[PDB]
């Protein structure tokens, strides 16, 4: 017989579920949200500068924690300053759930609810009290079932009616008989192929499965591979994945393994003709099975209502215990050995900087990467863990995300790297390490310059940036930043970085125009054939 | 068939029906899927290529380029990321009926899946037309339709350019098509129009936003005269008929303004809003503040009054009905200034509010100098501005979407033909979008930008002061003036604030940022009106 | 270059893909709409009385011809009021086109619109010049692929606008790839099984497949049945149905084939629990082949984006010629051999009279029954088609289906059976007969009760009803009523209503409660069990 | 209607409010000066009251008002039609009107009319009733 203000039910309601913290900013609709939102402290409040950024950090802690992201944001202006981060989550399925205020029920273009439609997968104007908790629970099971982007909206005069509390996700069951059928295809594809694959991928992640596919993928006894958002995946499994697929920038065995297999389990793959995705008219489609959105799909033809997790139950409960291991083989060799010397700095200088202090007993740091150059050197740094935008390929992720992150990390710091066309986009936004107490390592690649056009586009003269002085902006925003320009500059700027907590620590290292890391380079030359 | 032999690509031709249409300038910001057009652009010189940092800037820039010229704005984006991070603008452009035409780059014809096509979908949302440049055998006309529904509406369009589609030969684009004009409907809406004016016991002509966006001040100073009654603009028709025989008493902005303009629109029985863009938000003219049932209200191409609504109604065709019907007069109501603006600023030890930057701003237009446009964000800048002297303002008065200020002062400036541009913009604004000026070396500008830093987002702690979230942190925004290329200065006195205009006035060449530290709880006079009206409803 | 208004555009566009009447009732919001259609002329435009006859009567219409029906109303009560109508005939696949007026784009509970979601496939608001001729391609196109109802709200302000004829429907072109592999597996399918049947659905009467589906029978060889809504089809193909399977109170042999297959190829069928439906708990679900909806399911899996028309084709494509015929075999015995004597009347006495008429040399006529004892009676009629809510099962169909069928016959007159019950809901629209020059023949079964409710609840006395004098109220609203109640008159009025022309003639048949027909008795006896 | 119309102080107390057939329609009235006391709410002076029910909006009124003996009754305000010519005439629906009417004024109590939609419910409002029953607003048949 209790109950609570409706926007107290749904802050609730968000914790319940593992959300972390509120990234947003206000406006005059969501005031009263967000004055619940303080002075409850349900939620730790998080405000950033500019919208992007909001929608970046919750994307980003969603991703950090594997949980729902939450944006809170004003409407108009401010929740269409959000519709490219939103997008960008739904296209790497990462469950944000952005929050607009809206005018009461009793008060220039709704258009609003109609665009963010379509980039969310489930919506609800939260306008009746008594229904509002069915539909938070209804909302919010959808972010979760479908790992994507949803949308709520609360009039201005809701924030503070009455309602019961939240309660579960409606549930779905799935058609025992289906998914019978479904593992028994599956598994029975598996064997006959001459040559089967699993692929690891991004769901795998998102809905906690690691354990599970690790013993799946321990007694189905095939090949393991990750793609780009599964890199990382079964890392401690008995055995580990023989590498990650990129498309043609990747390893030759691995790329061939993948495209010319007649058994490619997708468990869990974002399928598109983006660089560093698995691509539908690179694989054989007669013989591609791929679990995902809950469903699976193989032979042109698909069940329906398939959770992951439930295929991958079933057909643990159709394969024998294992105890293979693959784990005696040599590990992954990394760019080391950096020449602290008086020459100037190239990108793959900067991924050795970085794995020499690991190999020197450093524990590696997270790293959020923006799109770039930046993201294909990333490729080949050691890590905790890597976040960027690898299908969405969207610009100006990488500050917000690595900001997002170490909020949420627990205390653990975090390396975002980042280009100079990236960082004139939403770079500024580190000017709230100070209020939020974090401190982020930041790699800022200045080449004056647009260089992942530049490459396919070399003769265009638009291409060619200003020289801006980001390392002389720092302090105005509470950092300490350092211009480098020689590999040994640069060695010393990232010790210092890591000695030195409190601030945010921003290297800007110069890089010639037309000097790129190696995957880039690679994938220039993989174009060109 | 498909086109060969006009020796005219398809971009190319795009690009000259935009110049033939006014375009100035094209602001963009290239990505893969648009190299081929940015290619082109640039080797072609057809309109000036301006690059910004992000996209909300390209949106706002081309926006305020529309705006200062009252023609046609150009915006070009990539596909995906690109695109979807223009929507606030574009949306903007299309709440203050600015024509920004909107041109992505797209995967080529025969290519191919990420969301769910989504970014069209969206972009219908806040354009008045759209095309798919897919077929160069109907890229002309599409062109022209798409181009000539920006101008008939004056909203902004969607251009989607598949990349392979670029370089495809293409016949000229002709002229616009024609919208449909009701002649009968004009002349019976004129007459009727005329005879509510002259029944009502206290009727009132209002100047609005499309008599700006269509050119028609010279016509519609004529039909003011000949009317008869009183003149009213709404912000977006600030500044109209200053120079006419019957100029405006003064500019209705809801209860921050002044109360004898407030109350004689409010209580007008015979309102005429000539070209209104009727909203509850900010300064716009609302429905609930107003008798509709005593309104006439002309926009978007029809009149509705009377409880009736005309279609096909052209406001250009309804101004040249009503002058056809009214005698030539020679009826006077200029009189000494009615707003009266604050001059003598004090330049001592004290700290600086928002009217000392008024006053100091319009010390220096009194002594001589001729005004600037000003260009500002939304925030107590906007406020503050209504009370200064300028050559034009233009901000975001309806659609309140922050962000505008400073890349709205590039993309004007651009075009201005040398002309200094004043932004005006508070320091939440700043961390959005002041960045930009980064840029102003590169595009050959030096803009003036007064940033009023309270370290708050104040225009909330008006609304909701008990919140402890609208306090912001300290930012050395004239300290990282030097890093984008311009000269920055921090002034915390009244007497600093003077000495720091003269300097910026007299320094050409790199953008000058003024960086006036302002206490929290300290209002412009308009801001303090506005939120005094609120409370007292 | 030329443009027309709106709701010309509309109209032509309906007659372009085969729309033969639009029948409607006005109200302010759609008097110019109205206007338009009767200026024109382009569609024969036919009021009725009251709107659930409006809808019922432009269903009637689309089934007699396979094409779209068109129903017009006035917005609120008018579109409200024919709601169950349009679930009807979504229910059974019939795509009645819904236009309704509405309120000027300049102009109590949209309601109306999100009410309208819920029983259509497509809805559009014409409230856009430029875009009013693609969404109407868009609409009716929809309505044209399913087989279903679509929406269409039309702005009082927007019918004289000016806009560009409608083009052809929006192509939705089929992967070649997707629908090979479909094919492939339900040959292989039907060729494995011991047990292989083909029933033929209604899709096939609704796309016009029947010439298609009779060469398919031929060549795949394997035994042919109709579901109810399929009855009649392929009686004059090579190998006609061995029988309509209708549940338990059909053929036992035909009942055990039907649910004993192990290659059930339901083509084109509705699959629900209602009584003469196939029920997805009486078959085996791991061996049925379902092609429907634009889908093709077996084995728990389905094949999206199948057209049946090219699933047909795909098939036929696989399978060899074949001059096999099963058409020796003897013809169905239909009850004939009234005993026309001073006896009472039973159901089955009805349908002796009418095919003892048909023996004699009667050229069949098409029959359109309302739900009720007379449609358990007319299915063992002789008829030239059968139009019945056997699925959804909704009272008031009949009367003004027959009505509507009657105004597209181009001639050919209409045999309509109902109860009594029925006729107090929608007999009434017979006073129409004369303003639309038809003369259906009516055989009103009078038994003073809702039968089929007693039948299952006897101890009940709400389902005894009052004793209407239906035949005496006839000639009030136009027609020629006669009351029986021998069998002798029965005959006699039979043939006097054949021999009139000119008004309705309405035969009341009094029967007495607890007579039925013999397959109703079958389906009460069948429940019992 | 010129007395609803132009009333500065309109207070809607309980009013449905729509722009169909017989209801008081916001095109009509003046919004600002109205106060529409319905759904459990109260709005006027451009702010909306939540939770208050119209019972409780009468109670606190009347809480502060003084006790009056004012009165305002006076002859029948409308006129109902009268004098049926019982002729050789074709009806109209104001014959109809009369025919009920002058039953009425000869001694019969008044019936509850019940109305569909159409001329019939215009011709009701003239008709003298025990109450009238009809879809007024909603204008169904
Ligand atoms: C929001 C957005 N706008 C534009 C692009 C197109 N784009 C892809 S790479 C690139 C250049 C990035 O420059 P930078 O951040 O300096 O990294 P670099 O290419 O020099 O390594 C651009 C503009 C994008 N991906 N996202
Ligand atoms: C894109 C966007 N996000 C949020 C808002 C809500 N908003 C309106 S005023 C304001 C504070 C502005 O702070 P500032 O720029 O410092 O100017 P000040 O109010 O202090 O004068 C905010 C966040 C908005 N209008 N637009
Ligand atoms: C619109 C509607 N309302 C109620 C029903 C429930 N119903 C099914 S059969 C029946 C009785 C029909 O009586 P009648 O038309 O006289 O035919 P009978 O049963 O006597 O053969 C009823 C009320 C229905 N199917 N449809
Ligand atoms: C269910 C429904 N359908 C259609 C209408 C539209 N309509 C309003 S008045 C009218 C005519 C009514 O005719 P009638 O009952 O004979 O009364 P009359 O107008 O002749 O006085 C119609 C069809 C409606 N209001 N309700
Ligand atoms: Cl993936
Ligand atoms: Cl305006
Ligand atoms: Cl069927
Ligand atoms: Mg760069
Ligand atoms: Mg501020
Ligand atoms: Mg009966």
């Amino acid at each position: 017989g209790s109950h609570m203000k409706l926007a107290e039910a749904l802050l609730r309601a968000l914790k319940d579920r593992g959300a972390q913290a509120m990234f947003g900013i206000p406006g005059d609709f969501a005031l009263p949200f967000f004055k619940v939102a303080e002075e409850t402290q349900i939620l730790p409040l998080h405000t950033l500068s500019h919208e992007p950024a909001v929608g970046f950090a919750a994307d980003a802690a969603a991703r950090y924690s594997s949980t729902l992201g939450v944006a809170a944001v004003t409407y108009g202006a401010g929740a269409f300053n959000m519709v490219n981060a939103v997008a960008g989550a739904y296209a790497e399925k990462s469950p944000v759930v952005v929050i607009s205020g809206a005018p009461g029920t009793t008060e220039l273009l709704d258009t609003q609810f109609q665009v963010f439609k379509e980039i969310t997968v489930a919506q609800a104007r939260l306008d009746d009290p008594a229904k509002a908790p069915a539909e938070i629970a209804r909302v919010l099971g959808a972010a979760r079932a479908q790992s994507r982007p949803v949308y709520l909206e609360i009039p201005r005069n809701m924030v503070n009616a009455e309602v019961e509390p939240v309660g579960d996700d409606p549930a779905w069951p799935v058609d025992r008989d289906a998914l019978a059928a479904c593992a028994d295809e599956v598994l029975a594809a598996m064997r006959s192929a001459t040559s089967p694959v699993l692929m690891v991928c991004v769901e795998v992640r998102r809905y906690g499965l690691e354990a599970k596919v690790a013993e799946l993928a321990q007694r189905l006894g095939v090949p393991v591979v990750t793609t780009f958002m599964g890199r990382g995946l079964l890392a401690d499994a008995p055995t580990p994945p023989l590498g990650t697929y990129i498309g043609v920038a990747g390893d030759a065995e691995i790329t061939r393994l993948v495209e010319e297999s007649d058994g490619l389990f997708l468990l869990g793959a974002i399928l598109s003709d983006t660089n560093f995705a698995v691509s539908q008219r690179k694989i054989d489609l007669r013989k591609t099975i791929h679990a995902f959105d809950r469903a699976v799909t193989l032979g042109y033809h698909t069940y329906a209502d398939i959770p992951l997790a439930g295929l991958v139950d079933a057909l643990l409960e159709r394969l024998p215990p294992s105890d293979r291991t693959t784990r005696g083989k040599e590990p992954h060799a990394y760019p080391t050995g950096l020449q602290a010397d008086g020459e100037p700095i190239a990108p793959m200088d900067i991924a050795r900087a970085v794995n020499d202090r690991v190999r020197a007993g450093q524990e590696p740091l997270l790293i959020a990467a923006d799109m770039g150059d930046c993201l294909f050197t990333a490729m080949d740094m050691i890590d905790a863990g890597l976040m960027a935008p690898g299908y969405y390929a969207g610009m100006g992720f990488g500050v917000p995300a690595g900001i997002g992150a170490q909020c949420v990390s627990g205390g653990k710091r975090i390396l975002t790297v980042v280009g100079d066309g990236a960082f004139q986009m939403t770079g500024w936004e580190l000017g709230n390490c100070r209020r939020l107490g974090i401190d982020p390592i930041v790699i800022l690649f200045n080449n004056a310059s647009w260089e992942m056009l530049r490459t396919f586009q070399p003769e265009s003269a638009f291409n060619d940036l200003d020289d801006w002085r980001f390392a002389d902006m720092a302090a105005g925003m509470g950092g300490d930043g350092v211009r480098v320009r020689t590999r040994a500059e640069l060695k010393a700027a990232l010790d210092k970085a890591f000695a030195t907590r409190g601030r945010f620590q921003l290297i800007e290292a110069m890089i010639p125009r037309g000097v790129l890391s190696d995957t880039l380079a690679r994938f220039v030359q993989g174009q060109k054939r």
